């Protein structure tokens, strides 16, 4: 009859539909651990709270659902701050559940207390709040979930004092609310949708650019219907890329990065329809190099701040991206009078091929394995049944060159934070979500980045998650070493070299399969072997450092 | 060719469509004052930054547009804090432009610097930011405006360093952006809209409740079309009241407080459609006294946190309230005949009438003028050409009982903050907005509350604003004195009596017309005379303290 | 046996030795009001929380003790923010006690809640904290007081939820702690004190500069002993000025401002001993105009950040200023071998006279009363039995010219915030403290500044505080109008004129004595008459606008 506050948390999460949590144990949060045991709710316990926080992100991004992180008081929270900051800029729906010092014995200099965790998370969350009463738990947890899941998606910090969690109350008096929040996002006014479709109809070279919000809602059947009716080529940033996987080949522009060479071929887009894609790092800021200044821009984003923040736009609609794609498909289903644009769809594909073929001709593995050749080996295994998680710096910049011609089930790369090392946790959580959908997860990381969470091979083995970790070992912090050589001088390299360590040996010591390769053939076999087994795998790949990816210079 | 940073602010403001500013001069913000002088943009300068901030709120609320407050470094900002907090909780679109210490001489213990103004405003603003470069001004001002105007509406702080404002750049080097933000808000998914209407048709006693976001968008014709087609009675909180003024009489429930006596009469609403109305103070929190626990609730709000915040709902839609109303009118114009609902509308009217009649029978002006009788005198002068601003606890609690039967052009009352004294500034700015709309502003306030900004009679006289200030003088901080008597004891009054001061004398000293009255006949005459003149006025009304308004008890 | 949380607050304040509180009533904080009634502890209730907050500052500054402000939830707190910011930069010990929304019904959109008051005050307090349990009240209130009173002095925000205050607990179980904090501040290491005294002994032109921390501890008998033994001239900023009142005339350098002309007469100080005085607005930043670059600087400040922040120093000691003055006196009491320096003490006095005599020759009241002549009239009445509070801009800049030759009991002027209008509240609280010591308080304010808190004449009358309010009426926001004329042009004056209002008429309407004067003779009589009566007084003084004070240009 009397239940704990931690029991109230879990019962509310269950009603919200959460099936997995990611965390690291603390006594402060044991009531949640105990309640999850009773309800058969798995908590994937990691070796670092950061890895657990990133895992919650990866699960959310790969699964297009809510991710739930569970950390303890003090160091538990502070270790989860990078994940929060990452999810903030990436717009990923994660409920960060954290313990804190009991409300009683406030200001007593006790263990794991004395830190204002809410204030620390306030600048990097949609909502950061501390629970003041055990009876408030169900409604506040549900409020937190509603905040995280709504447009634009983002992290929420819910702080649960040890006091509030251990407290026992009458279960018959406290109500557990349902998640009553519409799955269909708000759509544009018909007049705005008409104006958008009217501009798209008279455009000579229209282009659609998808952002992260297009991935969160994942209206794939609606997207295909709109694209098949209009015949407009679709581009996407890293986070929007997996949304292109269900589209016909002739309509796939790929990553927005290869819209760079369009100005030179006098093929700079006439109209650009930005759906969730923001003006920033991925879309070339307000330089006009990707999104042209001469082009008329229709931008749809749940945040009005983003509406033409770095560039003049022709139309700015505040609405949900999933709802807009749904609306665009619905309106165009009865239209049936759209221009051909087959020649324009051929031009965007040829220009993307022009880029890829140019890089291939300049790449050679005559002495050491070229990063681009290493990227191709992975690309050969990438389809709708595979989630690719990208970390490192040169590693991801090289990998992006092969990603726009394959159709991944998921592509989870760096966002605005660009924080090295987030990939391991991200991929771990992604694999948990991929197990549900019957997909395989592959992490492509740098030798520098992998060291951040290399202890997670233990978690892979303990939890039997068949994640394949590919380390692009160029014996250094690559892109930073490249900056030292190019921006300062060839003899000005310090603190960027990493000429030590057997990463596959580390993985083997944790119980995971460890491969080490230094050629195309050996890497091909190791990757094929890793895919064939239902085990955690590490593939340490010896890769050349000298080559400069086009995206580094740009 | 060379223009100041202040010029960039003003040129962006003009391109945004702002015609009035409210502020207090400072040397740090002089470049904005000088630029407004050149462009003939009037800055209504007050005697307190709080009044200027409140005036911008009142201008925003009465004119259903963007209010712009303009304050200086240090104390200029800190004096604007209450207006910011008030605009935050009330959801009013106000751009707060503030000066700050120069970026040069940072951390030099200089005049009006040394306080982190953004950090202070961050917990109570949609966005708070400090400009780092003069070149960034136009895009940042525009971004701030887009943030303020978008759902849910709210205040934005733009911190503009003296250094940044004084700096001069070539006018052709930085472009002034247009306000490219759709005036049409996002609307619900057709499926959600159809479920809402399906519930509305099936309901036996359906009710609509409007909130602040309905007033901000002001889709009056759409609301009228939707209401007439469905025949469903409409209620509103304080801020949504003026949106009932264009609606047919039989469909008017008045203020949401009227729902209280519906449970006793077995007439508790079967269904309630909440449009912008949040679960909180004005709707009876989660008590179920106004919004019944047994009712099926359709809630429409731009913020997902609010959806079923304190009470379980049947359907939670995240969308713009104005866009939703427009979508509801559009859908109900082209569907099947809706049920009559004539008898239910009559029941709503009669219960509101029975409350009004019950108070009138218990109100007696023998010995001293009764607050309800004083409220009736004002009520006989309220219509579409009148904006009523309410302050002062017991004052507005009594005044609310007469506001449902009348149809004001605007009704600006306390929100969640419930800060005494905000009314004067609010009414001052509302009068500026009413002047271009051809309306008259009347402030109804307490003797305690008026003292906060009593120096604004000077501003009324200097700027020739014909605001009528009605002071309900019960010679005390009334409601708080009642709290002491009811909750503690009869001999337990302390710090709540104000048995001093001729407020009509104060106004006269500032040059305003000053009336002192103590009866129905004398107050009627004074108010009639004040309405007949194009002059600012103060009517000091001696009123009884003992009467307890129904709304105080509940 | 069972007592409220508000009772615990008052019992703790009593044990701390507080005899007065300054506030404005709210139901949220009624338990404190009720407990003060029972214990005969006066709460000076004002007409604005800002005035109450400033009153707490003034009481603290004039009394050299702890000031206690008491404000309610929501608007109560936000109205008190300017006082907090002012006390923060001024380093004045004030305990800001604020109500807030009950911890139960957190996140319920209820009255006066939903604002994070702690986060808003965090950037401008030594400590901002919310009380989480009724049992914690006594220890946390005492902790707050210890924080405010210790070096450097500053404001503390203690947030007391309505919940926590109304809660009743067993009085026999909760202990009320004593204030156990040493009144003698920490002193420098003997080696540092020796090095300081050794530099002072060989110096040709040594000067002592006192800051606010010298006033807070007020070690007057120790200061005189050190000055009489060494014969070093003593300067002070506005806040340190009253500490010079017990010194011999030949040792009084006055305000640090007249150290400006020392470089021209080749009398730029050889050594400067800064005691609590910071590098900033009052000491001419790091320009070298007051504190020379060639001079060796010994700086003593409880904050290490301040130790040579804008200028190179020779010795930096982190210690309490009161403890240092005590230590300097103790060491020099047995020394008795100090150089004469009578000629240097004569030179500093002559240079101060040179300044005063130069201004007098340029001042004329032939057409309108000159601000300097008006300042002289006040100066004639200023001694150890008088506290002078200075507001306005030109008003205080002119008044500072006559202050360095009189010996005020107190001088409370603007600090770094420079916030216009703070003077009324400041003076009101100062008068309460002056009633204890048998002193009279005189506020010298501008016509612009007085409008901020002009309703406080009511409080003066209600509480029978004999404060004399002198308004220097130049029909405008003077210094800002001067900036428009000098920095932009003679025809570029907007929003700075105030050609309306009878301020004495306003004061008379509130029940206070109202004088209006426009000549030396009439002002002399009005001031003499105001001093003769034990009543609140307003002296509206017609004063010339055109004259430019030397401190404005500098
Ligand atoms: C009472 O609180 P407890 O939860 O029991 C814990 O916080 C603790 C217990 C006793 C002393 C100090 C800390 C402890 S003790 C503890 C186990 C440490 O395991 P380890 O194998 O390192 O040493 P040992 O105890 O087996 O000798 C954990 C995970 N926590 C929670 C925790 C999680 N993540 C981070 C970053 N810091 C933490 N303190
Ligand atoms: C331009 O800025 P850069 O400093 O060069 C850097 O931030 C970056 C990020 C994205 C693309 C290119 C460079 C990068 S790139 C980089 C090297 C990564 O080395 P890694 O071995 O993982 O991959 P690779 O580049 O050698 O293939 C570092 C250390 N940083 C700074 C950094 C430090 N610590 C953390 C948590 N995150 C970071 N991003
Ligand atoms: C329940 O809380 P209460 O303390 O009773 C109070 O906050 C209140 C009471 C009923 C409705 C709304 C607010 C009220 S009501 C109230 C008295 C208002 O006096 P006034 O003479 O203005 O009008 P009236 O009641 O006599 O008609 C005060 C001082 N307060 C606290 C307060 C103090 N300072 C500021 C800036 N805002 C505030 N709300
Ligand atoms: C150099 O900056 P300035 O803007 O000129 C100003 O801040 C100032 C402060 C100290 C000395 C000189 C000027 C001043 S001086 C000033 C005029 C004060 O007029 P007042 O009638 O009170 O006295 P006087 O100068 O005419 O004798 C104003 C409005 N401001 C800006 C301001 C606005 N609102 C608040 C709460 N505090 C402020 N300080
Ligand atoms: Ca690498
Ligand atoms: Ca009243
Ligand atoms: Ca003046």
């Amino acid at each position: 009859a009397m239940i704990t506050g931690g029991e109230l948390v879990v019962r509310t999460l269950i009603k919200a539909g959460v099936e997995h949590l990611f965390g690291l144990h603390g006594s402060h949060i044991d009531t949640i651990f105990q309640a999850c045991l009773d309800h058969d709710v798995p908590i994937i316990d990691t070796r670092h709270e950061a890895a657990a926080g990133h895992a919650a992100e990866g699960y959310a991004r790969a699964g297009a659902k809510l991710g739930v992180a569970l950390v303890t008081a003090g160091g538990g929270f502070t270790n989860a701050v990078t994940p929060i900051a990452n999810a903030w800029l990436d717009r990923t729906p994660v409920l960060f559940l954290t313990g804190s010092g009991a409300l009683r014995d406030d200001e007593t200099n006790t263990l794991q207390a004395g830190i204002d965790q809410v204030a620390m998370a306030a600048p990097i969350t949609k909502w950061a709040h501390r629970v003041m009463a055990t009876e408030h738990i169900p409604r506040l947890v549900m409020q937190a979930i509603r905040a995280a899941l709504s447009a634009p998606r983002g992290p929420v910090l819910l702080d649960l004092p040890w006091d509030i969690l251990m407290n026992q109350i009458d279960e018959d008096s406290v109500i557990i609310p349902d998640l009553v929040l519409s799955a269909h996002g708000a759509r544009p006014d018909p007049a705005d949708l008409d104006q958008a479709l009217a501009l798209l109809r008279k455009a000579e070279r229209p282009v659609i650019v998808l952002g992260s919000e297009a991935s969160r809602t994942a209206r794939k059947t609606a997207l295909s219907a709109f694209v098949a009716a209009t015949g407009v080529p679709v581009f996407a940033d890293y986070e929007g890329l997996s949304m292109l996987s269900g589209l016909p080949d002739a309509m796939r522009g790929g990553l927005v990065q290869n819209l760079y060479s369009f100005a030179k071929a006098d093929a700079a887009p006439d109209l650009v329809l930005m759906l969730g894609a923001r003006f920033g790092l991925n879309t070339g800021h307000g330089s006009g190099q990707l999104i042209p200044h001469s082009a008329q821009v229709i931008q749809v984003d749940p945040d009005a701040c983003e509406l033409g923040r770095l560039q003049g736009i022709a139309l700015g609609i505040v609405a949900d991206v999933g709802g807009t794609i749904e609306a665009l498909a619905q309106a165009t289903a009865q239209d049936a009078a759209w221009p051909d644009r087959g020649d324009w769809c051929a031009k965007v594909t040829d220009l993307a091929q022009e880029r890829y073929a140019s890089i291939a001709a300049k790449s050679s593995s005559e002495h050491a394995l070229h990063p681009f050749h290493a990227s191709q080996v992975i690309a050969k295994h990438v389809d709708a049944g595979v989630t690719v998680v990208a970390d490192g710096a040169l590693t991801y910049l090289w990998l992006s060159e092969v990603m726009s011609r394959v159709k991944p089930g998921g592509f989870l790369c760096h966002g605005y934070l660009g924080s090295m090392g987030v990939g391991f946790g991200t991929a771990l959580g992604a694999q948990v979500a991929d197990l549900e959908a019957g997909r395989r997860t592959i992490l492509v990381t740098g030798d520098g980045s992998v060291g951040y969470s290399i202890g997670e091979f233990d978690t892979l083995v303990r939890k039997q998650l068949p994640l394949i970790v590919i380390i692009m070992n160029n014996q250094s912090w690559g892109a930073t070493l490249h900056f030292q050589q190019l921006a300062v001088g060839p003899n000005r390299v310090t603190g960027t070299r990493l000429e030590n360590g057997s990463y596959h040996g580390v993985a083997a010591a944790f119980g995971a399969d460890g491969y080490h390769v230094d050629s195309v053939e050996s890497f091909s076999a190791a990757l094929a072997q890793a895919l064939a087994h239902n085990r955690p795998a590490c593939i340490n790949v010896a890769v050349a450092l000298d080559p400069i990816p086009p995206e580094e210079l740009i």
